[PDB]
């Protein structure tokens, strides 16, 4: 606990680094973009004005596809942050 | 001390719908963060584009906060 607390509090700092990464998913090549952080909080949705005229249900599915594109991207980003932390030996050794 | 092999997986299959604007937008997701459906009220398409974008983000985040609340207690 001068040797087994600072695993748990190094763990917390790493959760915070992750939580702050972001990505931007898109559907229709950018007709909808969703920006989300490493804790799955949605920071920004952007919707092209051409989608508000017609097909509500088109707009709806493109929104959902954007979110799912952002979820896949954020999982990629997290996996790269785990690669980087581990290869970097960035934890207390043990 | 551990039974989370099968409890983060209960979360993962589970579905909540977040809402904003008092029901005007609803966003259904799972604990695996897949978005199943988005429902947007026709009134929002007229002129409030910035409003509509903020309400979408708020409904997703309501969903995400119910999923978090669900595994807070478990």
């Amino acid at each position: 606990m001068k040797q087994a607390q600072q695993m748990q509090e190094k763990m917390q700092k790493m959760q915070e680094e992750i939580a702050q990464l972001e990505v931007t998913g898109e559907s229709g090549a950018g007709l909808v973009k969703v920006t989300i952080n490493g804790a799955h909080n949605c920071r920004r949705v952007e919707i092209d004005p051409s989608l508000l005229e017609d097909d509500k249900e088109m707009l709806e599915d493109l929104v959902a596809a954007a979110f799912n594109d952002a979820a896949r991207r954020i999982e990629e980003t997290q996996k790269e942050k785990m690669a980087s932390v581990s290869s970097g030996m960035q934890l207390p050794p043990g």
